[PDB]
């Protein structure tokens, strides 16, 4: 496995520049040679068995295959559950800075987003639980959309924070939707704990292998929706109301191959990515000791805090574009929380990353 | 049991589609892709011009995960909870789901079988369209399961009645490519006015539903944009399966030769059914449908019992043929037989239908 091969220089989007695992390609090619593409069921045993297998070997978490469901995308499932677990006008809690699509999904459903900003300190990001509860205790707060691992901070929640939150939500009648699409990209010592381990009552855990193996263009996602009534409601909306029960057979095939044979490839990728993130830390801290930037606990996205440099976000952006011809997502796209940050996608060959960092460093100096 | 019960075919898709998917496959990368792809749009324009003699504006085309998803959203968009959606019955099962799933009311206008094919009584339709609460007309064109291919006349009258009574039209034309008669299929865009939608896909024509994807024309900047922000913003479905796009491009650009060979094979299959059934039961002058590879067989002239017949087919012939009563009253006395399969299979199908009809006359 070699990721040291290249298949405005851009570092702005959610996906990677790598080709997927060869075992996935070989599996798609085989399914391809069968020629027939008639209607297929997602309630496929192999698919479900592959999921169960992945959770217990990669996450040491036991799940019931019967509670799993299919979805066209993770956001579609978040959107439907929101329509299902709340009334127009009620609130959905999310930690900010947040993944852009959450706002769309929440406000698109004429629901109100209730933000709880995360705090950066000593080592890592933290959620003030008193603040979160102050918001959850609100009568109109009905759902908590939890990004775990958290994008873009890369925070990997600890067993304690998950317990506390699971507890506060049960206490105030707030259902939890856990978006864990980044579950496989963990770098630290503390492992990712699937929400199912602390889950109570009505909850959902939503994921896919699209971010891990870079196959979003195949569509498909899956999740665990608990309380069989919540699950059936979701399904009759998926199949009956919206006519989306028929899955792309290739998305299923890719996941089966990914979860059954993709471990070796995923492990090589994790190492390559972690070193890439490390490279950024070394280059940035050497040039700007004040930064004291640590690599994230998870994710191949670098949420770089530049506030210590007292640089101007727009000036910097101008220099990157016109002078360095590099495209790096300016943190202010996430509202105030991201003022003074830049997000750099490290999911790419290092030769490419080198130019992006060199670019950032030049730009920063050009405007100090 | 030998099955003849589902919407798709038993054939492998066109080889040009496979070869195109394999090629896209070898590129290895499957990152985010845009559907606002010129080739895709160009392929669609090309298909409509050279197969339906209809000119369309590529700028009005949009992508959808499935046709029903598009019908569902437009319904949420062009009506209020509780209002009515008109459909001709017998209708495709999913229409009820889509309408009632959105807590909307379905207003049926039964089609009438007579002399030669099926017809819609326009006075009856208008009686329903004039209703204050009727806001949309879901038009299946060609119509499933009757196979009716509406005439350039009927599309004028209905387009007219709908404009007159403020009723928006959604035209589901997913069967557009499977036309057998002399009268060709007329895309709704040719008589369209104001706010309307034409929804299709190549999934039924090339048998690639397992690839997902569909596309359509939504008219009036407003409705189109509203649909798009719901697709991308609210439901997070704007990212398409790159393979569905690839399949369509290859289908519309090189699939003609394959589609033509299929049309002929299917038409003869339908014909085979007519010959075998009419020879055994002259007490029914069944004509092959104007479109579709589905046989909507009227057995009422035999005064047979739907359930008894069904019992004989299952236990005695071990053949599975969709009983028409699944479509409510309109389908009482009918059976739908999918002719989209190898004839060797069809033979053992029509055969089992006979040993069943006779077993219970
Ligand atoms: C990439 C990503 C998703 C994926 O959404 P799709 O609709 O399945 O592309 C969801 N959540 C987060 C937090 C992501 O970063
Ligand atoms: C098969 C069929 C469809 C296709 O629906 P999908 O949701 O795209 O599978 C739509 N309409 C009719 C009338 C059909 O027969």
């Amino acid at each position: 496995f070699d990721f040291s091969k290249v298949v405005l220089l851009p570092f702005t989007i959610s996906d990677m520049d790598f080709a997927t695992a060869p075992c996935i390609i070989e599996a798609l090619n085989q399914r391809l040679m069968h020629g027939v593409f008639g209607y297929s069921r997602w309630k496929n045993d192999e698919f479900l068995a592959a999921i169960a297998h992945w959770f217990s070997t990669q996450h040491y978490t036991a799940i019931d295959s019967q509670t799993v469901v299919y979805g066209p995308s993770v956001i579609y499932m978040v959107s439907e559950l929101i329509r299902q677990w709340s009334e127009t006008g009620e609130g959905v809690v999310i930690h900010t800075p947040a993944y852009d699509a959450f706002y769309k999904a929440i406000e698109g459903n004429q629901r109100t987003v209730m933000p709880v900003a995360l705090e950066k300190q000593a080592d890592g990001w933290f959620c003030d639980m008193g603040k979160l509860e102050a918001v959850l205790a609100k009568p109109e707060c009905k759902i908590m959309l939890l990004c775990s691992p958290q994008n873009p901070t890369g925070k990997v929640w600890t067993c304690d924070e998950l317990e506390i939150m699971a507890d506060l939500c049960e206490r105030h009648g707030v259902r939890v939707i856990s978006d864990e699409i980044h579950m496989d990209m963990v770098w630290g010592e503390q492992p990712h704990i699937p929400w199912s381990n602390v889950a109570r009552g009505d909850w959902a855990l939503l994921t896919s292998g699209s971010k891990s193996f870079n196959i979003p263009a195949l569509t498909g996602a899956y999740g665990i929706i608990e309380n069989s009534s919540s699950r059936d409601a979701y399904l009759s909306a998926l199949k009956g109301r919206d006519g989306l029960s028929s899955p792309s057979v290739l998305a299923l095939t890719a996941h089966i191959a990914a979860y059954q044979q993709g471990a070796p490839w995923l492990d090589a990728l994790r190492i390559y990515l972690k070193d890439n993130l490390t490279y950024i830390a070394d280059k940035m801290n050497a040039a700007f000791p004040e930064l004291n930037w640590q690599i994230p606990q998870s994710t191949y996205l670098a949420w770089l805090d530049l506030r210590p440099l007292n640089i101007d976000d727009n000036a910097l952006q101008k220099a990157l574009i016109e002078q360095e011809k590099v495209a790096i997502m300016p943190g202010y796209t996430y509202g105030e929380e991201g003022r003074g940050f830049v997000r750099l996608n490290a999911g790419c060959p290092r030769s490419k990353l080198e130019k992006g960092v060199a670019g950032l460093i030049n730009a920063i100096r050009a405007v100090r």
